[PDB]
């Protein structure tokens, strides 16, 4: 899981990569500096994935919420 | 749109009611106490809505990060 305080902890590296919230939610770290919220989603076999929106401007609080929201419509089915 | 204070200061009446947000966003107010948000959508000539808290644990603000995730999942398509 994360906190705020892990994420500011985490610097941009040679590689893009990825920390894990919970349950799809992760943030995405790349070399240039981008911090980017993404949703990740399974159906029928396929996995694809949704912005969020960037970090900080969407803090981890919102990201999660809007996991959750996502998470109840997914839920159909 | 709505306001926490917009809120708080609607009353349960004798009949349900709903007040909007934006967006699809609204809060029902039933004539027992109940508060509760729900996001209406719209597929293919069909609307559902689906549950998403009860007010106020789930806060206005709340609400909306998670229909502004709800909205970005239902963009496909
Ligand atoms: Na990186
Ligand atoms: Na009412």
């Amino acid at each position: 899981s994360l906190t705020d305080a892990k994420i500011r902890t985490l610097k941009p590296s040679d590689k893009p990569f990825k920390v894990s919230d919970s349950h799809g939610l992760y943030l995405l770290v790349k070399p240039g500096g981008s911090r980017h919220w993404y949703l990740k989603y399974r159906i029928s076999g396929k996995e694809s994935r949704i912005a969020l929106g960037a970090y900080p401007a969407i803090s981890l609080s919102d990201a999660r919420q809007q996991r959750e929201g996502i998470r109840k419509m997914l839920a159909l089915n």
